[PDB]
């Protein structure tokens, strides 16, 4: 394999002797050159582990590097300063100061200009991280909420122009807020130019997707493929009008990109560099699990998928160090953590914690949550979880059957209960969610609905408000970067129009994708309304998290509370958090608290609590005790 020094000499071959000498002494080249030596080895090794001796590897690689240099050379000076800061501070993602928020630009603020006018609110809330849902061109009507990309560079006209996007990003950086967007690298819409030209037989896009002449191979692949949207189609393939079949893990209008073609990696790396130079701080790598296929396997979490992501990572370390990756893997817990690494995805969603927060609200027993916090929370250095309560997606019950089995819980039976409970098909349930993708051949099913709808705020359950604070308190204090689903901080309910909208009716996820609720937001400072109670109480926790060093980092050690209804953990051996998941008062005995200081200040209620006597928590009460 070629080395960094050799490849760099060829990068400079585009310049004449005179120009070359100039580049050689330029600061930008010195930076690029240095990073090349440090990170190229990783890029080469990863690409080689996937493509091996492919004739196109070297040519593609040199093309990619020439492009990377030009990209970095063009990269704005201010962004280069962030590159340097990020290089020296890899743990910025682990700081307790970070608090994130996510929203659809159209649903939350109409368009990009309106979104820009919302930044003051974001500052008011304390956000330092803002993730914006799919903003680029996509099919009219059905685009899976923008996840069917027809272009990675042209902004959705209803949202604005690429120029408005740069302004938003600039304004966000000005307000001390990092910009986060998706990089839907596993698939494009069937309307993307690459898809059209590939299907048309254009030789320049040959093998950019997986297209078959008939069902022979698809049938074989389907023997082991998991169905993501069984409502849409069986297996992982959709048929074209001409009779051929294309790989479509998701909607039929979302075509899976063929990373087995090195030219596909190169093309996507080019798109990534474009996003990077827009000033994006973090890219949410959509469906990282599916970027590699292999007959006879589930075609999820394969070795090459990880390798390819680690390759993309090295490209950033070389051409835009400030850009981090956020893994979005909604799979088995054993697989989820594999995407998280300083050299792969520095951060990643923590679906296990999210899914278990809801499990605990339903069962009132913290067993599974405690187990997860005890054995699957701590991560390798310079990485962090993105902890959340809800998102634009349905809730999948991705806890491990193996973990459950150890607690004497049947995974399959338990999900049946959870699914019944959260869609209000279980006696006494307080949840008002809606089913999503119930698969009759597997029994699998997911849940849609906003945080407030699932906790019972729609029917004014007196415990609804406190339930929301409890869930969010855990995502805000366990360690990691918390991501608030904007709208939750004021108890926004489900959208009551989606079910009859012909473009949304077959996707219950729109139930939990409501528009900015003027009314609720106008009540955020009124302590007598649910909106104000949720907001002020959530804002208080944010204020505490960001100013109190005891919440720094992402490591935690659980504490055995000896009360099956109360979760307990300790941060930096100085902050003891208790969360009561029962709708009834629950107690932590003095006996259990004997080793703790006799007194401790509770950051939540602001009162000093005695630990040398039975500690009783009110229904869904949360305590953040400073024991050091
Ligand atoms: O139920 C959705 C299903 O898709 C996943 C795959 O990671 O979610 C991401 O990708 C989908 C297809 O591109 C998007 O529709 C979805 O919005 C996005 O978060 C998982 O959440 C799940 O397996």
């Amino acid at each position: 394999s070629p080395n960094s020094q050799y490849l760099k000499t060829r990068i400079l071959d585009i310049y004449t002797p005179e120009q070359r000498a100039g580049i050689e002494k330029s600061e930008d080249w010195r930076q690029f050159s240095r990073r090349m030596d440090t990170h190229f080895p990783k890029l080469m090794n990863e690409l080689d582990s996937v493509y091996g001796n492919n004739e196109a590897l070297l040519p593609m690689l040199e093309m990619l590097l020439a492009q990377a240099w030009q990209s970095y050379s063009q990269r704005n000076s201010s962004l280069k300063d962030i590159d340097i800061a990020r290089e020296n501070n890899p743990d910025w993602i682990l700081s307790n100061k970070q608090v994130g928020g996510v929203c659809y630009v159209d649903l939350f603020a109409g368009d990009l200009k309106g979104l820009k006018d919302k930044i003051p609110y974001f500052q008011e809330l304390g956000l330092t991280y803002l993730y914006l849902m799919p903003l680029f061109k996509c099919p009219e009507g059905k685009s899976d909420g923008g996840y069917a990309v027809s272009s990675y560079r042209d902004v959705n006209p209803a949202l604005g122009t690429i120029g408005d996007l740069r302004e938003v990003i600039a304004a966000l950086h000005e307000a001390g807020i990092s910009a986060v967007v998706d990089f839907i690298f596993n698939h494009t819409s069937n309307e993307h130019e690459w898809a059209q030209r590939c299907a048309a037989g254009d030789p320049l896009f040959d093998n950019f997707y997986y297209i078959f002449p008939d069902r022979r191979m698809p049938d074989q692949y389907d023997r082991t493929l998991r169905e993501i949207f069984p409502d849409q189609h069986p297996g992982g393939f959709s048929q074209l009008e001409d009779g051929r079949w294309v790989w479509t893990t998701f909607n039929s209008f979302q075509w899976d990109l063929n990373y087995s073609n090195p030219w596909v990696f190169r093309a996507m790396a080019g798109e990534m560099l474009f996003l990077a130079n827009l000033g994006v701080d973090i890219l949410r790598m959509d469906a990282v699990a599916f970027i590699w296929k292999q007959m006879g396997t589930s075609c999820e979490n394969l070795p090459q998928a990880h390798a390819l992501i680690r390759a993309f990572n090295a490209v950033m370390r070389i051409a835009a160090p400030a850009v981090f990756f956020k893994s979005q893997a909604i799979v088995h817990p054993d697989q989820v953590v594999q995407y998280i690494g300083q050299d792969e995805c520095q951060i990643g969603y923590n679906p296990l914690q999210m899914a278990l927060l809801w499990n605990t609200l339903a069962t009132r027993e913290v067993n599974l949550l405690h187990q997860a916090l005890t054995y699957r929370h701590n991560l390798p250095e310079h990485t962090a979880w993105v902890n959340y309560v809800r998102s634009h997606d349905d809730i999948g019950w991705t806890f491990a059957d193996e973990d459950a089995a150890y607690l004497g819980i049947s995974g399959y039976d338990h999900r049946q209960f959870l699914n019944r409970f959260f869609v209000n098909r279980f006696d006494g349930s307080f949840a008002r969610g809606v089913p999503f993708q119930y698969n009759p051949s597997t029994g699998d099913c997911r849940v849609s609905g906003t945080a407030a709808a699932l906790v019972g705020l729609a029917q004014d359950d007196p415990h609804a408000v406190d339930r929301i604070k409890l869930l969010y308190s855990i995502a805000l204090s366990t360690g990691g970067l918390p991501l608030i689903y904007l709208g939750d901080e004021v108890g926004t309910l489900n959208d009551d129009d989606w079910s009859q909208d012909s473009n949304k009716s077959d996707d219950s996820r729109w139930a939990h994708r409501p528009r900015y609720n003027e009314a609720l937001y106008a009540q955020r400072n009124d302590p007598s309304t649910a909106a104000g109670q949720i907001y002020q109480d959530l804002r208080h926790m944010i204020a505490v998290r960001q100013s109190n060093p005891r919440f720094d980092g992402g490591r935690l050690v659980t504490f055995n509370t000896n009360n099956k209804h109360i979760i307990g953990y300790i941060r930096n051996n100085a902050l003891l958090a208790f969360g009561n998941f029962s709708e009834y008062p629950q107690t932590v005995t003095a006996h259990t608290l004997q080793a703790m200081p006799f007194k401790a200040h509770d950051l939540i209620g602001g009162k000093t609590v005695s630990l040398n006597q039975d500690l009783t928590l009110q229904p869904y009460q949360v305590m953040w005790l400073e024991i050091a």
